[PDB]
C-alpha cells in the first residue's frame, strides 16, 4: 500500500529537482482507486519545497482510466493534473493529460507508466510548463 518513491526532474532551462516521498493508495470501489502522497523536494532555484498530492483513477473501459491529481506545495503553488490512462500492455500504460492552475494556461503533459522488474515501477512524465520550458521527470517507487 505505502510505497516509498524518489522523483528526479530536469527542465530545458537546466533547473533540476530531486524529491523524496511516500504514496499510500486505496481501492474505494472495484473500478475506483484513490491515493495520497507527500514529498520533500530540493530544487535548483527555490531550495526546499514540500508538496502534498491526492490521486485518483476511475475505470472508463477495459483498458482506459480517468486519472486526476490535485497537488499543493508549501510555496503556495498548486495544480490539477487530469489525464486518461490507456493500458497498452500488462506492465505498460500511457496517460496524456493537461495541468490546470488558477493562473490558467493549461499545460499539456504525458505520463509513461512501466514496471522495471517485479518490485520496481517507474513513471516518466514529460510536461510543457507555462514558462515555455519542458520538464522531464523520472519517478521510481519500490513495489
Amino acid at each position: 500500500g505505502t510505497k516509498p518513491y524518489v522523483k528526479v526532474r530536469w527542465n530545458t532551462d537546466n533547473t533540476v529537482a530531486v524529491a523524496f516521498g511516500a504514496e499510500t493508495d486505496y481501492k474505494l470501489a472495484p473500478y475506483l482507486k484513490t491515493g495520497v502522497a507527500t514529498e520533500t523536494e530540493y530544487n535548483n532555484s527555490s531550495l526546499v519545497k514540500t508538496g502534498t498530492e491526492v490521486k485518483t483513477a476511475y475505470r472508463l473501459g477495459p483498458n482506459a482510466a480517468l486519472e486526476t491529481v490535485v497537488r499543493y506545495n508549501t510555496d503556495n503553488t498548486f495544480g490539477v493534473e487530469v489525464a486518461i490512462e490507456y493500458r497498452l500492455e500488462p506492465d505498460l500504460s500511457v496517460a496524456p493529460g493537461t495541468r490546470w492552475n488558477n493562473s490558467s494556461l493549461l499545460a499539456p503533459y504525458i505520463k509513461i507508466k512501466y514496471k522495471l522488474g517485479p518490485d520496481l515501477d517507474v513513471v516518466t512524465t514529460i510536461a510543457y510548463n507555462t514558462d515555455n520550458t519542458v520538464g522531464i521527470e523520472t519517478k521510481v517507487a519500490y513495489k
